[PDB]
């Protein structure tokens, strides 16, 4: 088959929505399980599968291993040696942890620092030496946090909780990167009476303070009542993405997914440094060494796409992946790339054609197109999301 309909894995993590994938796409869930992530790719823990001329399904990862140049293209093959991204539908029924991704050089350093002394333990920050760029694209209204607010923005939000902790008063007297870093670390490091004081003062402020981000803190607090993370909407931008909007998650920058359904594209790494809204241990010094305490203004948070014909590209400052949306109509458009691609039906209904082969995708279904099989022609109605490499 020139085009391969994907059989995909759904991770049933405890935080997933019991309904989102069913409401959006008709995906069955009779056991009423939490369906947290739908994986499109070649991850070894749970690769997508494809069907052979034969009738057998095979791992997409194994099929790529067997024919890398043909499937990935020479460029991706020689640079990555594998499908360099994982593509997901994320369906957060509750807020998730704050995270930070180290950049490439520090991932390499950290990965070698740690090898020299316990793989799947919980002081293991670097499970690998790859970086982890990500893009999120909203499928329903998507509440997230991303990056530090402008300092005057933080100063204004902290005033009502100045008495919460002395690190707050400290930042207020001189609101700079250094004191923001001390504040961030002190908040995460709070214990016992120090922490309960800080949390008591924050909970009370929620009665005197209306609107955002206070409202966001209320939402988080239903799931994380004793977490120092509750201060983070006062330091970090809270953003509500409308469906069709995207944000690229830069390295060294805190972020969190709080509510709603999105597509996510990432490079392949299981590194994560957590920075709150988690019960796990956090290595605060390592976290701090990997955060850029530089404000990001709200106007620069969303990725500005570029529209050319039926294609809306989302420019990504990283090589690991690219991402585009394709408006479908009756007349075919050619969708071609020098890499492997995964095409995913966001809404409507797509007919892919490659010569005589016709493959129909309904919303939520996806197909893999090997490098040797580009281009394919698309028609129908709605939109197709495409993940690929521009290299």
């Amino acid at each position: 088959a020139s085009m391969q309909k994907l059989i995909n894995s759904v991770q049933n993590y405890a935080w997933g929505s019991k309904t989102a994938l069913t409401e959006l796409y008709g995906i069955a869930n009779p056991q009423q399980q939490p369906m947290a992530e739908l994986w499109m790719g070649a991850h070894p823990k749970s690769s997508s599968r494809i069907t052979t001329a034969n009738g057998e399904t095979v791992s997409l990862r194994d099929a790529i291993e067997k024919n890398k140049t043909a499937m990935l293209g020479e460029a991706v093959a020689n640079r990555f040696g594998e499908l360099p991204f994982l593509f997901k539908v994320l369906c957060a029924a509750q807020p998730l942890s704050i995270q930070v991704q180290p950049n490439k050089r520090n991932s390499e350093i950290g990965f070698a620092k740690e090898n020299a002394a316990p793989m799947d333990a919980a002081e293991r920050n670097y499970k690998d030496p790859n970086h982890k760029p990500e893009l999120v694209f909203a499928l329903t209204p998507f509440l997230a946090m991303n990056a530090f607010r402008e300092f005057s923005d933080i100063v204004s939000l902290l005033q009502p909780v100045a008495g919460a902790h002395s690190a707050i008063a400290h930042f207020l007297q001189v609101p700079n990167a250094e004191r923001l870093s001390q504040l961030f670390a002190s908040l995460l490091n709070m214990q016992g009476e120090e922490k309960s004081r800080a949390l008591a003062v924050l909970k009370a402020a929620l009665n005197s303070q209306q609107g955002e981000p206070w409202q966001t803190i209320r939402v988080i607090s239903e799931y994380y009542p004793d977490d120092s993370g509750l201060f983070s909407p006062l330091l970090l931008n809270v953003v509500k993405l409308n469906p069709g909007e995207a944000m690229f998650l830069f390295a060294e920058t805190p972020h969190a997914y709080l509510q709603g359904v999105a597509l996510e594209v990432m490079a392949n790494s299981d590194n994560v440094l957590r920075a709150g809204l988690t019960p796990k241990y956090i290595d605060i010094p390592e976290l701090v060494a990997n955060v850029k305490f530089e404000p990001k203004p709200a106007g620069e948070l969303l990725t500005a796409p570029v529209k050319s014909g039926a294609e809306l590209d989302f420019p990504i400052p990283v090589d690991d992946f690219a991402f585009s949306l394709h408006d479908l109509a009756l007349q075919e458009t050619s969708i071609g790339q020098h890499s492997a691609a995964i095409l995913f039906c966001v809404e409507g209904e797509a007919v892919l054609r490659k010569d005589e082969q016709r493959l129909v995708l309904k919303p939520g279904e996806s197909a893999f197109i090997g490098a040797d099989e580009s281009p394919v022609n698309a028609s129908g109605t709605g939109r197709l999301a495409r993940v690929y490499n521009k290299l």
